[PDB]
C-alpha cells in the first residue's frame, strides 16, 4: 500500500501539533505519526512528520521539508501574522522542492473561536490565487480535520498522474 509523507507547516502556536493529534489519536488535549486510512476507497498509510523539524537550523530544516510529498500550509483564523506568513512558507516550500506545483492545501485552523481576524473570503481568495484547496478546521471540535488531510492526499494523487 502507498505511503504519503505529509508536512504541516506554519507559524508557531496555530494548532499544527493539535491537528496532527486530532487526526491520529481522535482527541484534543518520535519522528513521525503513522495512520492507515481509506481514502477514495483505497487503503493507504499517512506518515505525518513531526513539526519539531521546523526548529532545525536552515539546512536541516530544508532537508526535513524536501522529504514531504504534500504540505498542509496552516494558519489560525485568529492570528493575522500566521496568515501573512503563508506567503513566506509557500515560497520556502517551492524553493526546497524545486517546483512551482507542489501538492498543498491551505488550512485555516481554530474556526471554533469568536475572535476571527482572518475572514473566510481572504483565505478563499488566496487559495484561488495559488490554485489549491482551502479547508477550515478546528482541532478542538474536529471540524474539517479529516477533510484537510484527505484533500491533501487527493492532491498528491492527482499530481502523480
Ligand atoms: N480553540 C482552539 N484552540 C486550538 C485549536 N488548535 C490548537 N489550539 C490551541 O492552540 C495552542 C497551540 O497549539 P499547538 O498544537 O501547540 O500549535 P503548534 O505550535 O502550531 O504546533 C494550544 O493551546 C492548543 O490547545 C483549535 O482548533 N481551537
Amino acid at each position: 500500500m502507498t505511503e504519503y509523507k505529509l508536512v504541516v507547516v506554519g507559524a508557531g502556536g496555530i494548532g499544527k501539533s493539535a491537528l496532527t493529534i486530532q487526526l491520529i489519536q481522535n482527541h484534543f488535549v518520535e519522528d513521525s505519526y503513522r495512520k492507515q486510512v481509506v481514502i477514495d476507497g483505497e487503503t493507504c498509510l499517512l506518515d505525518i512528520l513531526d513539526t519539531a523539524g521546523q526548529e532545525e537550523y536552515s539546512a536541516m530544516r530544508d532537508q526535513y521539508m524536501r522529504t514531504g510529498e504534500g504540505f498542509l500550509c496552516v494558519f489560525a483564523i485568529n492570528n493575522t501574522k500566521s496568515f501573512e506568513d503563508i506567503h513566506h512558507y509557500r515560497e520556502q516550500i517551492k524553493r526546497v522542492k524545486d517546483s512551482e506545483d507542489v501538492p498543498m492545501v491551505l488550512v485555516g485552523n481554530k474556526c471554533d473561536l469568536p475572535s476571527r481576524t482572518v475572514d473566510t473570503k481572504q483565505a478563499q481568495d488566496l487559495a484561488r490565487s495559488y490554485g489549491i484547496p482551502f479547508i477550515e478546521t478546528s482541532a478542538k471540535t474536529r471540524q474539517g480535520v479529516d477533510d484537510a488531510f484527505y484533500t491533501l492526499v487527493r492532491e498528491i494523487r492527482k499530481h502523480k498522474e
